[PDB]
């Protein structure tokens, strides 16, 4: 199970952040997209699945059961979309408000928090951060 | 130096391609961008550097040299930008012909791409992917 990821998405500034989280790990990737389209998760999905190895994406609604183009991104890349399971997505938003007026526009500091999330040790000593766990759980398969 | 990048640009259907290479590896990250701006490339400088180790960026010519926003992207997540170093760009091509009627947008394409050159062996059979590679270099490290 190096390949089990949750997506979700959450809003602010009136804006949709996709999140996806590698849960054996804690690693997460988001982006603002334009709209909940499926146009748009499709795309996030093939990246995330061109750069890691995504067999499962759990969801916790119908919404991403009912687009054609995560259907075809799902079958193209071989992601299994499987229902049933968050507080990740508020601690997100908090570093999001540590960094907010270092940058213009919002996707930005949606990415600086990411990198901070993806590389800060928990407690801020020893241990591994997420971007090396979710490497060590892949490496160590 | 799990954390050498190559960065340079390719052209296809009047569009521009960002392409990063993780030279000791060969895996690839890309994406279309609306114009040349140091706006979009700072943004996947900074959404590159949240996923992977990321602190020596090699380019080719000046023009990353003359952006505010790479600069402040750069210092941001500590990737030195460093002068002088292809035909992973023409591979890439290749794979991007072999895919386009696939997939209506070109930037769906080049993920496609991306996919394929990242997770394929070397002729074929045995040995790794450039993704399983790229993590190996990371966990050996
Ligand atoms: C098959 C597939 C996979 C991912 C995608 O993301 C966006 C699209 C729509 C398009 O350009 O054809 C798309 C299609
Ligand atoms: C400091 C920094 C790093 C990466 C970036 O990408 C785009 C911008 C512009 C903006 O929104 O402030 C930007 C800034």
């Amino acid at each position: 199970s190096p390949g089990i990821w949750q997506l979700d998405c959450t809003h602010l500034e009136g804006k949709v952040i996709l999140v996806a989280v590698h849960v054996a790990s804690g690693y997460i990737e988001a982006e603002v997209i334009p709209a909940e389209t499926g146009q748009e998760t499709a795309y996030f999905l093939l990246k995330l699945a061109g750069r890691w190895p995504v067999k499962t994406v759990h969801t916790d609604n119908g919404s991403n059961f009912t687009s054609t183009t995560v259907k075809a991104a799902c079958e193209w890349a071989g992601i299994k979309q499987e229902f049933g399971i968050e507080s990740m997505n508020k601690e997100l938003k908090k570093i999001i408000g540590q960094v907010r007026d270092q940058a213009e526009h919002l996707k930005t500091a949606v990415q600086m928090a990411v990198f901070i999330h993806n590389k800060k040790r928990k407690g801020g000593i020893g241990g591994y951060s997420a971007g090396e766990r979710i490497v060590d759980i892949i490496a160590t398969d």
